[PDB]
């Protein structure tokens, strides 16, 4: 018969020389020189070097697949048929005289069982119309999916469907456009005032829109008429992997270049902007010049050495090139380990500025305490009775200017005055005197006013100035914090499922090879599906995080007082 009583045992590699096996489970009880498919895979490894003869290497190839490693199916294995065996002794008679045929490979009808159906012969080497999607046939070596020969694995991304692909290419779209026309708004505004705007570290926002333009316009890049295939799609229409690779145009490297060097200076720049804050709240432009060293040294040797290591992936969703896409221990390292650093040394000069700022904030707000003291037991004081409360309300006072006397010089000795005549007023008051004291505190006031309030209208001011600033870098950290968490965890996701998302797409290959044979035979096919793919919703959230913080430091700009320089340029008369 043609058929073999044996257990079945899956399949430890599911292709058989260069072609996909349409079947899951197997069995080494045919091949009479293996025990294991580990010894089964040698022998085959052994049978490899009879490639050299193309003319005999096409008809041993069926006979060796229905031999090694035969179709088991519910405790049964097909034997190879002696027609097939047959096309075998012509062409390969090579194999009869160097070293002869092995006895379970000879051609008597024990072996060989004569008119036996097998699953081999449906099966093409020559992969005409072997490729199944998601493979799509070409004839270069350096397409070919993993060991497959003649397949390469299709250009468009295998895990979303072009309904979705739409869906991403019009929310990048958009979002891109808001960010590639908010920092030229940026950029326009401290260029048209290049002489007035030119200062650090307000030109430093102005690189950070820079970066975060040049970076968009790469991501725009794909939209034009083409330019998608030509960057993501190898030549062969296979996506490109492992760029840049020999004899390919650049159209994808470059891309790279653009979204990774302008988002790498576009985040670094960030430190340096914390640093210049800093620096600021401590008091300069010494250090101006090599902040840039740093912010474009970085980037370039971090991009030259993804570039060393050629991987350089392309996604057709996103529709551009990046790094560690296949291999995603790549991206933890290039992307989120300088967004982290960026966001601890960030971190650190921000809180190291609202120290520096924190420090002084209290000072005056003390001062502002004492001629809140000052000015309502004045108030009590020119408007009493008992004779007591002007005693007290003196005393206060002079408890408080005390306190508050704690250039210089000058402001020091209009206190000395306001102490001074306030003990003459608490002579005055101790004494029983109501009315002369009262009119003694008169004396306080205009000596108040005179010697006092020039310093403290001066000091009443910065209380606004240092709350907004203190209020918008709670706006510019809790917003960085939480763009850099949301990031941090979309990343690990990706990273965290990716173990997992290969495995199902790996198994759906398979299936859908198995279902190419299964539907040219006439034979009952089986549904192939994804069984599990990455979430379009969290790469929305990613995007929506990265082009977020693109647009959020171009919104630094948008102020009324911004709005006035635009007319000074070309109001003429
Ligand atoms: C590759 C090769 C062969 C390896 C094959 C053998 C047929 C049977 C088996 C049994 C199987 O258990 C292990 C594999 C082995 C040995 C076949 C004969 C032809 C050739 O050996 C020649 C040696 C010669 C010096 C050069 N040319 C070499 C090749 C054409
Ligand atoms: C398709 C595919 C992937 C699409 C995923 C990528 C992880 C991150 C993103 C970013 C996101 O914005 C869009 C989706 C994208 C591009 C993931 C990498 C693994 C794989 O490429 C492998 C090639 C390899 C030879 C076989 N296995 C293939 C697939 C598992």
């Amino acid at each position: 018969k043609c058929k073999k009583t044996t257990t079945c045992e899956p399949l430890k590699y599911n292709i058989c020389l260069g072609s996909v096996l349409p079947y899951a489970l197997t069995s080494t009880v045919l091949a009479e020189d293996s025990s294991s498919q580990d010894e089964v895979h040698d022998k085959l490894s052994l049978w490899s070097g009879l490639r050299n003869a193309p003319r005999c290497w096409d008809a041993i190839r069926p006979l060796l697949c229905a031999v090694y490693m035969p179709k088991c199916e519910g405790g049964k294995v097909e034997l190879p048929s002696q027609g097939l065996c047959q096309t075998t002794r012509v062409p390969c008679a090579i194999v009869a005289r160097e070293r002869g045929w092995p006895d379970f490979l000879k051609c008597t009808t024990d072996y060989f069982p004569e008119g036996c159906p097998n699953e081999v012969q449906n099966i093409k080497f020559n992969s005409a119309g072997q490729c199944e999607a998601p493979l799509v046939r070409t004839d270069n070596p350096k397409s070919w999916y993993e060991d497959v020969e003649g397949c390469g694995i299709q250009c468009q991304n295998p895990l979303f469907t072009n309904k979705e692909h739409r869906e991403m290419h019009i929310y990048i779209a958009i979002f891109s456009s808001v960010t590639i026309f908010c920092t030229f708004f940026t950029l326009a505004t401290f260029l048209v005032d290049w002489k007035n705007s030119n200062r650090y570290p307000a030109v430093i926002l102005f690189y950070v829109n820079a970066c975060f333009f040049a970076g968009s316009i790469g991501w725009l890049a794909q939209f034009m008429d083409g330019a998608r295939d030509e960057i993501v799609c190898r030549g062969d229409g296979t996506m490109r992997l492992g760029e840049p690779t020999s004899s390919e145009t650049l159209s994808c490297v470059i891309i790279f270049i653009i979204v990774y060097y302008s988002m790498m200076s576009g985040v670094i720049w960030f430190v340096m902007l914390t640093y210049a804050w800093h620096t600021s709240f401590k008091a300069l432009s010494g250090k101006t010049s090599y902040f840039h060293l740093i912010t474009w040294s970085i980037p370039f040797v971090l991009t030259v050495a993804i570039l060393a290591v050629a991987q350089v992936d392309g996604d057709s969703v996103s529709g551009i090139c990046f790094v560690g896409y296949k291999n995603y221990h790549y991206r933890a390292g290039f992307v989120l380990a300088p967004i982290g650093l960026v966001l601890i040394g960030g971190g650190y000069f921000l809180i190291r500025g609202v120290m520096t700022l924190f420090s002084a904030r209290r000072q005056l707000a003390d001062l502002e305490d004492n001629w809140e003291t000052l000015n309502d037991n004045l108030k009590v004081i020119e408007k009493a009775d008992n004779a007591a409360q002007v005693k007290d309300a003196l005393t206060k006072m002079r408890a408080a200017a005390l306190d508050a006397q704690k250039e210089m010089k000058d402001f020091r000795h209009g206190f000395d005055i306001l102490v001074g005549q306030i003990d003459d007023a608490l002579k005055l008051a101790n004494e029983g005197k109501v009315k002369e004291a009262q009119a003694a505190a008169e004396q306080l006031k205009t000596t108040r006013n005179a010697y006092i309030q020039k310093y403290l209208e001066r000091a009443r001011s910065t209380l606004s100035k240092i709350n907004e600033t203190m209020l918008r870098l709670g706006i510019f950290g809790f917003l960085a914090f939480g763009f850099v968490l949301i990031t941090f965890g979309c990343h690990f996701y990706d990273f965290f499922n990716q173990a997992e998302w290969e495995r199902s797409f790996r198994e759906y290959v398979l299936c859908e090879a198995n279902v190419a044979i299964a539907e040219q035979t006439n034979k009952p096919i089986p549904e192939c599906y994804i069984k599990n793919r990455p979430s379009l919703l969290v790469e929305k959230i990613n995007l929506f995080a990265m082009f977020g913080t693109g647009i959020s430091m171009s919104t630094w700009v948008w102020t009324k007082a911004t709005i006035i320089i635009w007319k000074r340029a070309w109001c003429r008369i």
